[PDB]
This record gives structure tokens, C-alpha cells and sequence, in this order.
């Protein structure tokens, strides 16, 4: 049967969130644009894909909040990441989802386990859900050690979902897409 190393990898890698930001952006060296943010010793740049290019313009942004993941890439900048930028909290969230969990192992067995997720941002990335929601997979199920396939479903309260497919990493488009945290209504996992 097939590993699933490279995805554990990814997924378990540190994440860095920093709120209330202020989004900068240089004069662009390359297609792809970046916006800076320097929250500590370190300037982030984080590279505005899918719908971001033509959401941002000159800037600056402030109230910004950036979910970071520090990846891989072709300049060697120590300090990249790619999407998840969203608008910071108006006020506190603090908002319970069910999250339901089937898994499947490669004897057939089938487990269950319902819990409580908590989402704590006004606007979130589907970036942030994906990764944190995956580590947390990992980490109390065991994904990417046995099992490696399957879906997380976030399913909203106007009817509307959105899905990640475990057996890849999320599209890097889809990083920078956003969506209101506080109409999730629950989440839906099966691992096969
Ligand atoms: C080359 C490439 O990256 N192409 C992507 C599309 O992804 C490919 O095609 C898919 C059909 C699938 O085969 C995938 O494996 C390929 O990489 C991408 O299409 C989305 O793919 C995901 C799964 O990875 C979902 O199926 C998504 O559908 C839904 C969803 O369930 O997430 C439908 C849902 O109705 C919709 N929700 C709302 C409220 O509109 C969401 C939502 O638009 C997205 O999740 C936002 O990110 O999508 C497929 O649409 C496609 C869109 O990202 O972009 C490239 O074309």
C-alpha cells in the first residue's frame, strides 16, 4: 500500500498566526505579488494567489490577521508563506461546531468520534481550517500513518460546503480563499 510522508510532513509542520497586522506591499520583482508583515524580528511575505491578486491593490492593509506556513520555494526566502490572509475580528468569536469523524482502516473496521471544534475568527481562511484541522487529524487519529484518503467537509449554514481532499495537499489557490467562520454550522471528516 502507499506512504503518506510528504503529507504528514506538511501537516505537522509549526504554524505562526499574527493578528491586527499591517499589510505592506513593495514594488513587484516577479508576476506573483507579496504582501510583507513584520510582527517580530522578521519581515513574512506572503504571495497573493487566486482571488488575493486582484483583491489587494497598492495597500498598505491594516487590521489584517495572516495564517503562516513557511514553505518550500524557488528564491530560498526563509520567510514565505502563500494565502491566508483574512480581515481581523471586529470583536471576540467564540463559536462551538460538531465535528464528526469516520474512519476507516485497511482492515474495514470503522470508528467513530463526535467532538467540538472551535472557531474563533470573524473571517478564515480556508487555509487555516485545512491545515490546523489536518494536524489535528494527525495528531488524535493517526492520518498519514496507516490511512491517507478520504475528505473534511465544512458545511455552512446557508447550505453551502467546502472541501479538502486529505490525499493531496489543498490546491495553493484555495489557501487564499476566505469564508465567514461564524456560519459554519459543523464539520465532517472521513479517512479511508
Ligand atoms: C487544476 C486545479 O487545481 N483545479 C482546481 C479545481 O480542482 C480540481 O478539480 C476538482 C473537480 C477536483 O477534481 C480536484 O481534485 C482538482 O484539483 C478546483 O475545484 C474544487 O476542488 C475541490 C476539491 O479539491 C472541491 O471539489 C470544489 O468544489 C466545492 C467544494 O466542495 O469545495 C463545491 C462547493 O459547492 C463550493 N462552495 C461554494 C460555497 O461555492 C466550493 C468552493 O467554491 C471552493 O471550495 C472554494 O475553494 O467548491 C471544487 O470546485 C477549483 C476551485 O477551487 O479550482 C481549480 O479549477
Amino acid at each position: 500500500t502507499p506512504k503518506y510522508e510528504d503529507l504528514r510532513a506538511y501537516y505537522t509542520k509549526p504554524s505562526f498566526e499574527f493578528e491586527k497586522q499591517f499589510g505592506f506591499m513593495l514594488k513587484p520583482w516577479t508576476t506573483v505579488r507579496f504582501m510583507n508583515v513584520i510582527p517580530n524580528r522578521f519581515i513574512y511575505k506572503i504571495a497573493l494567489v487566486g482571488k488575493d491578486e486582484k483583491k489587494y491593490k497598492d495597500g498598505p492593509y491594516d487590521n489584517i490577521d495572516v495564517f503562516i506556513v513557511l514553505e518550500d520555494n524557488k528564491y530560498q526566502l526563509k520567510k514565505y508563506s502563500v494565502g491566508g490572509i483574512t480581515k481581523t475580528n471586529s470583536k471576540k468569536v467564540n463559536h462551538k461546531v460538531e465535528l464528526s469523524i469516520t474512519k476507516k482502516d485497511n482492515q474495514g473496521m470503522i470508528s467513530r468520534d463526535v467532538s467540538e471544534y472551535m472557531i474563533t475568527k470573524e473571517e478564515i481562511s480556508l487555509k487555516e481550517l485545512d491545515f490546523k484541522l489536518r494536524k489535528q487529524l494527525i495528531e488524535k487519529h493517526n492520518l498519514y500513518g496507516n490511512m491517507g484518503s478520504g475528505t473534511i467537509v465544512i458545511k455552512m449554514k446557508n447550505g453551502g460546503k467546502y472541501t479538502f481532499e486529505l490525499h493531496k495537499k489543498l490546491q495553493e489557490h484555495r489557501m487564499a480563499d476566505v469564508i465567514d467562520g461564524t456560519n459554519i454550522d459543523n464539520i465532517e471528516v472521513n479517512i479511508k
